[PDB]
């Protein structure tokens, strides 16, 4: 009964069955030669996910967290890296090798990753609970400016200090007003973080951005996606962004460059 050991990873969060964290990780390990390493699915609240993750033994290497657990997975960690800290939340805990756990956010990889640049200036549609990590990410991708396309005055506010402690400059730009024709003109890139019905009201008006990042994935192409392509322009979809967050995790967990190819084959 000698066999090699393995190790024990999870995916946390409330509801927990759209992640598709089980499936690009396990897809990963088998590509990787860690085919007895596991990964599961856990529904946590953010008031759970402490004591839960206090419980677990040396086994477990890595979590991937989700909503509404990622910022109690920040406040839970003992060591955070900068970008998490600047987000403001954490979607990743890994096990350190003398014990303690470190958080860190790997969303912003899913929009650098999958934008690959933004130019100089960029807009984030939408002022949610995604719209932190693609600030961040957008003002690691060097961009002058990030502009904040909402409704919302205050959440955008928010946004737009944010983008400024970046060290981009930032400013809001209200959805559904007279400032948008001009936003986009001089826009090179958007991360679109809002549902694909409310985009495409504002389809026509954001085809002329000449690369953007839309969040949503099903259906594909949205009407946003088919504005922009009819425009000449180029659409990447969220699968994208789940990929990128994926390929950060699987190599901290296992110390392994990601395998690409195969975790490609995983995605949808």
């Amino acid at each position: 009964h000698m066999v090699p050991d393995s190790r024990k990873a999870a995916v946390l969060g409330s509801p927990i069955t759209h992640s598709r964290s089980p499936q690009l990780h396990l897809a990963a390990y088998r590509a990787l030669g860690l085919p007895s390493w596991t990964y599961e699915r856990i529904e946590c609240t953010a008031e759970q996910l402490p004591g839960l993750v206090s419980a677990l033994g040396p086994e477990w290497v890595g979590l991937s967290v989700t909503m509404p657990g990622k910022f109690a997975a920040l406040e839970f960690a003992d060591q955070r890296t900068d970008r998490a800290q600047l987000v403001g939340s954490a979607n990743t805990l890994v096990r350190m090798p003398t014990g303690g756990w470190r958080a860190d956010n790997t969303d912003v990889d899913g929009v650098t990753g999958a934008l690959g640049t933004a130019g100089d200036s960029a807009l984030v549609i939408g002022s949610g609970g995604t719209a932190p990590a693609a600030v961040v990410a957008l003002a690691e991708l060097g961009v002058q400016r990030i502009t904040i396309v909402a409704r919302d005055e205050g959440k955008a506010s928010r946004l737009v200090d944010l983008a400024r402690r970046c060290g981009a400059q930032g400013g809001w730009c209200d959805i559904g007003g007279a400032a948008l024709a001009d936003a986009v003109a001089s826009a090179d890139a958007a991360v679109s973080t809002i549902p694909a019905d409310a985009a495409a009201v504002y389809a026509d008006a954001l085809a002329r951005v000449p690369r953007v990042l839309d969040a949503i994935y099903d259906p594909w192409p949205t009407p946003l996606a088919q504005a922009v392509e009819a425009a000449g322009g180029e659409a990447i979809n969220g699968l994208q962004m789940l990929l990128n967050q994926a390929f950060a995790q699987v190599e901290q967990f296992t110390g392994m460059p990601a395998p690409k190819e195969a975790m490609r084959a995983a995605l949808g």
